[PDB]
């Protein structure tokens, strides 16, 4: 077939019920994450060819960058709680792989000030329960698949994205196939 299990993608042999549609997990210590999020625009390609009524997840993981990493998810926590994904996204990863000035929870936070957020905002962000139980699902959801991996995608918590089984020659062909492979398991 054009599409075949173990290839673009594999199958869960413990497959998770009420899962989010499209489900995305990445680390601000992730090499290929960086990649997924400057230079291939990895999620934002798939919303383009998601359907209507498709909502798209995307998480932090712990298991990466020991302390830091954890507070990485909480910040994650942060910014999807207050909406400022788009405003963090880019200098946290530069913050943490290219410039390495992201050492200590507060200079992640210096990150958020620097973004025009507000430090009475964010600590109160911080410290809230609503934040707690947003660290609860991220941990939770990547439980669920039991995940020591990233950067990975999740497909109505049945496919997973395998992009070793696509080619690289081409940076927008890889895309491409990407996101049209998340097309396909969609429909399914």
């Amino acid at each position: 077939a054009q599409y075949e299990d173990g290839k673009q993608y594999t199958t869960l042999e413990k497959p998770v019920a009420g899962a989010p549609q499209v489900l995305e997990f990445f680390s601000f210590f992730c090499p290929h994450c960086y990649q997924f999020e400057e230079v291939l625009h990895i999620s934002d390609n798939v919303k383009k060819k998601l359907p209507e009524g498709v909502k798209m997840t995307k998480y932090h993981v712990n298991f990466m960058g020991g302390d830091l990493g954890k507070d990485l998810t909480q910040a994650w926590a942060v910014a999807m709680a207050l909406g400022v994904e788009d405003k963090v996204t880019v200098p946290l990863f530069e913050g943490v792989q290219k410039t390495q000035t992201i050492r200590s929870a507060s200079d992640i936070r210096d990150v958020f000030i620097n973004a025009g957020i507000k430090g009475e905002e964010y600590d109160a962000a911080w410290n809230s329960f609503v934040v707690k139980s947003l660290v609860a699902q991220q941990e939770k959801a990547a439980a669920d698949v039991q995940l020591r991996g990233v950067p990975a995608m999740f497909v109505n918590g049945k496919y997973q994205l395998n992009p070793q089984g696509m080619d690289t020659s081409n940076m927008d062909v890889f895309v491409q196939q990407y996101a049209d492979t998340v097309k396909y398991l969609s429909e399914k």
